[PDB]
């Protein structure tokens, strides 16, 4: 290359630093809903209408125009070439910039071996699970519903083993009006997020939650409920219970803690093999590249098609993913 | 095109953490070891430096998904981009390093409820250890080239916002006689400043104050400002701004150091009509990080227009390559 080209694509990548950032920006400030409704907008009503600092708002679509996303119009801006794409996953720029910014940001002090002790890196639990929600919903619900919809059962009481802000038991008991539903998650400020929210929708009484740590589930109390349980679900936090060993003691673990389940399902993202470097897609970098850092396991696939029968279960059916890097729903019986 | 889309959408998606490894991957020596050599092991990296050897791939992994660096098996090869990421990589590790935490938290800063207080966030040291390298790589040509047409030998020279104080041991080193005078608002300055100087024997030569410059009367340092023949100012002149502050300062300048010759005065400064899509490396962030911060940044022709009711006549003017525009200017 030409040092012209060279200097081009560096800019690029500065400036693509910057639109990142916005995409997820604009989403939670409701830009992006705007712009896919009526295709355009005027960012001095924008400004006002949400009582945002104006100038700041003209840099932020200035970002997103700058890679193109959107394009400036005098007053306005409407949808660039890119925008459907950008717009499709930016669930995944908040995840990388609002939620993880932090733990990119400070490479230089998260690497060296004598700083990972404790607390090392910061995460924005909130901002995570703000985008959690949206990642949920857009890559993984058709595979969730379509595993649901093959069950060959009707569930009575379902456990959610991280279960965050408690939308997908909230979502299974619109399903099945009779279910009892009940939630573990480790993070205490998630049992009271989703206490709250199943209150405010009117499931208090049919689905409650307990702190605990799925990995050692064999030591959560929730008053003999596990018994009951006939169908589980484990979205998105699946490979915690890695590396292998700790995983097929997991497994075991809930299979004699939920002994009359029948189907649990599965779904997570993993670790993809051979990507070439240039080619590598939306939220895989930052997936891989973040859990390293934060010195958590992510198992490939075949890992995890491996796993299955040393932990005690059978996978009967599997979905792929549209495409949250290589992600997958699993049903296992 | 769907796949054009999707291959620009990820191309933004890993641009995004690449521009945080140009930063990382120069502090942690990196970026010079591949210089040097032209490639590295990365095995032998991480263990020479100590370091988490999966995050160390993903790093490099990073700057290969643009083209920064090209990974052979085990071995780190400088890529297509390496030699202009290098060139630059003060300015990621301020967008990243530096300022990463304002642009992150983008949501939060821009509603004007949240705008009041600390309502941002910036890692000082961090600014500090990328400004250090801005300064020498950007503004230093035409710093010197104004050093050299002054027409005399300056011996007592004031520096505002001294930062490191970089500036005034090298202006020691060229003017052996010169006694050197820096001006910080802040005590992380003050302090590096002074061991910095202590350490390298200039200790008699060169001290320094707290003190805000836009509002230089009230420095009770005083004793000296009537010895000093040359100013200089880099990189901080923006925050004199908005104008009419700035005319205030800049004629309380002209009023405390009454015998300046020669005040030299170097920043980057707000751009006009440049199209989105052709916006240089460090413009956009400068820009929109000073509009999210709510701090003013004039114009060239702004400042231009501002020296003589300020007390100022511009004898001279140097652009800068290219830090977005910059410039330094040669006041008397
Ligand atoms: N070991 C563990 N045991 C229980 N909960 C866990 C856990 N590790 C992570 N979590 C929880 O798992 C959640 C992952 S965020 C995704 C949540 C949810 N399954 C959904 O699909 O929306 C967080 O709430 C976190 O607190
Ligand atoms: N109003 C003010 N008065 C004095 N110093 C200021 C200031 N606003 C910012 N600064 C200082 O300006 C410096 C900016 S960066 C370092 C610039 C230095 N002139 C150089 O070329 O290397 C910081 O040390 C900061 O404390
Ligand atoms: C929740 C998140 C994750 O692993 C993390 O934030 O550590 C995640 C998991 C799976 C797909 C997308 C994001
Ligand atoms: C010091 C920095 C700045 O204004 C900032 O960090 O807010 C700066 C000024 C001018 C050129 C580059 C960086
Ligand atoms: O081994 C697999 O591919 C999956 O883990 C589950 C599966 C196995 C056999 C038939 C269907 C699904
Ligand atoms: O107005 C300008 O362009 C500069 O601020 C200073 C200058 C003016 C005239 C001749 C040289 C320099
Ligand atoms: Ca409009
Ligand atoms: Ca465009
Ligand atoms: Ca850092
Ligand atoms: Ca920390
Ligand atoms: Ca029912
Ligand atoms: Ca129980
Ligand atoms: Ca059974
Ligand atoms: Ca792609
Ligand atoms: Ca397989
Ligand atoms: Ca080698
Ligand atoms: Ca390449
Ligand atoms: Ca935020
Ligand atoms: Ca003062
Ligand atoms: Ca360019
Ligand atoms: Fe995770
Ligand atoms: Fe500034």
């Amino acid at each position: 290359v030409s040092e012209a080209q060279a200097r081009r694509a560096v800019a690029d990548i500065f400036n693509s630093t910057l639109a990142s950032s916005a995409i997820g920006a604009a989403w939670e400030l409701g830009a992006l809903d705007e712009l896919r409704e009526n295709g355009k907008l005027d960012v001095s009503d924008f400004a006002v209408r949400h009582d945002l600092h104006e100038p700041a708002v003209v840099g932020m679509f200035t970002a997103l125009a700058s890679v193109g996303i959107v394009r400036r119009e005098g007053a306005t801006v409407v949808v660039g070439p890119y925008f459907d794409e950008a717009n499709h996953h930016r669930s995944l720029f908040h995840w990388l910039n609002q939620g993880s910014g932090e733990l990119f940001r400070r490479m230089p002090q998260v690497l060296p071996n004598e700083n990972r002790t404790g607390k090392f890196y910061q995460l924005d639990a909130g901002a995570i699970s703000y985008a959690c929600r949206e990642i949920s919903e857009r890559y993984f619900d058709p595979a969730f519903w379509a595993a649901v919809d093959g069950l060959g059962y009707t569930p009575t009481t379902v456990a959610d083993l991280g279960s965050g802000s408690g939308e997908r038991l909230i979502q299974i008991a619109r399903r099945f009006p009779g279910v009892r539903g009940l939630g573990v998650d480790i993070a205490d400020g998630a049992i009271a997020m989703a206490e709250k929210e199943v209150a405010a929708k009117g499931f208090g009484d049919q689905i409650s939650f307990v702190r605990g740590d799925a990995r050692t589930i064999d030591q959560v109390s929730a008053r003999g409920e596990f018994a009951e349980v006939d169908l589980l679900t484990c979205f998105m936090m699946g490979h915690e219970f890695w590396p292998r060993e700790n995983c097929v003691q997991t497994l075991r673990k809930l299979r004699a803690a939920f002994p009359n389940v029948r189907r649990f399902l599965l779904g997570d993202a993993t670790r993809t093999v051979g990507i070439p470097d240039r080619e590598l897609p939306v939220f895989t970098l930052g997936f891989e590249f973040g859990h390293d850092m934060m010195g958590v396991y992510l198992p490939t696939l075949d890992e995890w098609d491996g796993v299955f029968e040393e932990g005690g279960w059978r996978c009967v059916k599997k979905h792929a993913i549209d495409s949250l890097s290589v992600s997958v729903v699993f049903e296992l019986e």
